[PDB]
């Protein structure tokens, strides 16, 4: 590699990073937009003020206005279903470790409410809050309600460091290695300049994912990071090394790899700077498909991109990865759902099932009240769409189990249930092929009926190649695809995904098979349950 590829791509101007003028030929169109205007203006100069009070049907007129709100409100956390949802937008959080409160959690039910059909919520497999049916002229306040609240929007969509992901079970598992909250909280107060923005890492080439280690289980899922943090202990002193490069997309998926190299773990924040400020300055912006940091890895060499990230650390300084982490090989994922002892004598936590991660107003405010009336306030959301509610003094378990919203919401529903994953699909993506979530549940509930299991299957259902419902994670994957009945019909189907392991010996799965109609899988996942999972016909 010549050192002029070593040459950094962008500068800062006026508050802002920008693309240098000699580095602008042949680059996507989203880099256009972003050079075109800035879009983290609508929120650090308020442009999202003026903006708001300009009808769609006018907005969609100009250019400027447009990508304003298909493309540069994202990094204000808004997505306009346009396809799908004309005219409502989608708006997603951060939401470091999952750990929501009461009180935001109604306030976002509050939201979701004034928008009647139009509006529900969902859990992300970023353990993350997307509620929907916002309008424009709402913005605003919307904004404001937020940040009252304790919350932020920032920067959670389009070339952006996405929601940072700890341990679910954070603080109160008498198993943990590391509490990650501290982690993921400085990582997120970080990305957005403590909810002011932070222009310095918000023009990458592509979107880009934090996680921090702190179970045995693998929670986090470290191996589809673009940055993971595995706890380790090196001569003596404890910190992490570093995972880089995990992605999945639809060209191409990619397990991390070791950078070789281990921070303390006050150097966190030091260290995610660092390898932002590699990528931003130094990545492909041409094809959208080579932009994820991996390529970059790729074309410099592992070693090449480590060097990058080591002379942007302060004191220029960056240890070899330690020869042994902290996370036990040794260890069998463990179920959170249900009735669970905290390493805090005395209390408990409960894990909830939330069918396909699909809430109402109305049910965001039952589990804010179960949160207040037996937990602290604290609802913590998991990547597999379900919540848990810590700190719950263990006599009050007999009374919380007979709570009647418990029988929608279980700690102990079917065991295929559980491990059950869905991302929006087409009720509201414009990407999606299929419809995935009221589907998933159809499916599953006809396949449990049929038999019986004792190993914890899990299953994933995404709408496109995207896999943001990560298939590839999965026992048994369901892609979306169009394909053909017996008298060749349009019918909605699935391409089926196995051999996907997570934990520490973790595996990509990888298409099994193509094109199958969705009203023929139930005997195909039956016939596969039966013959690769141990399950049992009724
Ligand atoms: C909500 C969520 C799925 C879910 O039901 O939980 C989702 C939703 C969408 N993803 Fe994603 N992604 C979600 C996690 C993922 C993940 C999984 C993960 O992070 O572990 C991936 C695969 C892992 C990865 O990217 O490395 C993922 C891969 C993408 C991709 C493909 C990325 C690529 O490099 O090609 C896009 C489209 C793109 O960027 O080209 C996409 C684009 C989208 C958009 C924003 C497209 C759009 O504007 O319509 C989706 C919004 C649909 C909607 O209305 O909800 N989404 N997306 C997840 C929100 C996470 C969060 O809170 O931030
Ligand atoms: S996998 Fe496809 S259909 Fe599902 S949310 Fe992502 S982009 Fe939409
Ligand atoms: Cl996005
Ligand atoms: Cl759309
Ligand atoms: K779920």
């Amino acid at each position: 590699v010549a050192a002029e590829r070593l040459e950094p791509r962008v500068e800062e101007k006026d508050g802002y990073w920008i693309l240098k003028e000699q580095f602008r030929k042949g680059i996507n169109p989203q880099e256009k937009v972003k050079i075109e205007k800035e879009p983290m203006k609508l929120f650090m100069e308020n442009g999202i003020e003026e903006l708001a009070k300009i009808p769609i049907e006018e907005i969609d007129q100009s250019k400027l206005t447009k990508d304003d709100i298909d493309v540069r409100l994202k990094w204000l956390g808004l997505f306009h279903r346009r396809k799908n949802q004309y005219g409502r937008f989608m708006m997603r959080l951060k939401l470091p470790n999952g750990v929501t409160t009461s009180a935001q959690t109604r306030y976002l039910a509050s939201v979701i409410r004034k928008y009647g059909k139009e509006g529900c919520a969902d859990i992300t497999t970023r353990q993350n809050w997307q509620i929907r049916g916002v309008v424009l002229p709402d913005v605003p306040e919307i904004l404001k309600g937020l940040a009252e609240v304790g919350l932020t929007s920032l920067q959670s969509g389009m070339d952006n460091v996405r929601n940072p992901v700890g341990n679910p079970l954070a603080g109160i598992d008498p198993e943990e290695i590391v509490d990650t909250r501290p982690y993921t909280n400085l990582l997120s107060q970080f990305i957005t300049g403590n909810s002011r923005g932070n222009p310095a890492v918000s023009n990458l080439p592509r979107k880009w994912k934090p996680c921090v280690v702190g179970s045995h289980d693998l929670y986090e899922h470290p191996h589809i990071n673009d940055l993971a943090y595995m706890p380790a202990t090196k001569d003596g002193r404890f910190g992490f090394n570093l995972l880089v490069g995990g992605f999945f997309s639809a060209k191409r998926c990619d397990e991390a790899i070791p950078l070789d190299a281990w921070v303390p773990a006050d150097d966190v924040v030091p260290v995610c700077r660092a390898i932002l400020e590699a990528f931003r300055d130094l990545g492909f912006r041409g094809n959208r498909q080579k932009c994820r940091m991996m390529w970059l890895i790729d074309e410099l060499g592992v070693e090449g991109f480590r060097a990058e990230v080591e002379k942007r650390m302060p004191q220029q300084q960056l240890e070899r990865a330690s020869p042994e982490d902290l996370v036990q090989k040794q260890w069998e994922r463990r179920d959170y759902l249900g009735v669970h002892p905290q390493k805090q004598e005395g209390y408990s936590f409960i894990g909830l099932h939330i069918p396909v991660g699909r809430v109402q107003a109305d049910d965001m405010d039952e589990l804010a009240r179960l949160a207040d009336e037996y937990g602290s306030g604290e609802i913590r959301l998991t990547v597999e769409q379900n919540i848990i509610i810590p700190n719950i003094e263990t006599s009050k378990i007999e009374a919380l189990l007979k709570e009647p919203v418990l029988s929608t919401f279980s700690p102990d529903p079917p065991i295929l249930m559980k491990g059950l994953v869905a991302c929006t699909g087409n009720q509201f993506c414009g990407q999606a092929i299929i419809e995935t979530k009221a589907r998933s549940l159809k499916i599953t509930e006809e396949v449990q009926r049929q038999v019986s299991l004792t190993k914890p299957v899990r299953m994933h259902w995404t709408g496109c190649p995207n896999t943001c419902a990560q298939v590839q994670v999965a026992d048994i994957g369901f892609m979306g695809c169009l394909t053909r009945d017996k008298n060749g019909k349009t019918v909605e189907g699935a391409d089926v995904f196995l051999g996907g392991r997570i934990g520490s010996d973790s595996h990509l799965g990888e298409v099994y098979k193509k094109a199958v109609p969705c009203d023929d899988l139930v005997p195909l996942v039956v016939d596969l349950l039966v013959n690769n999972f141990g399950a049992v016909p009724r």
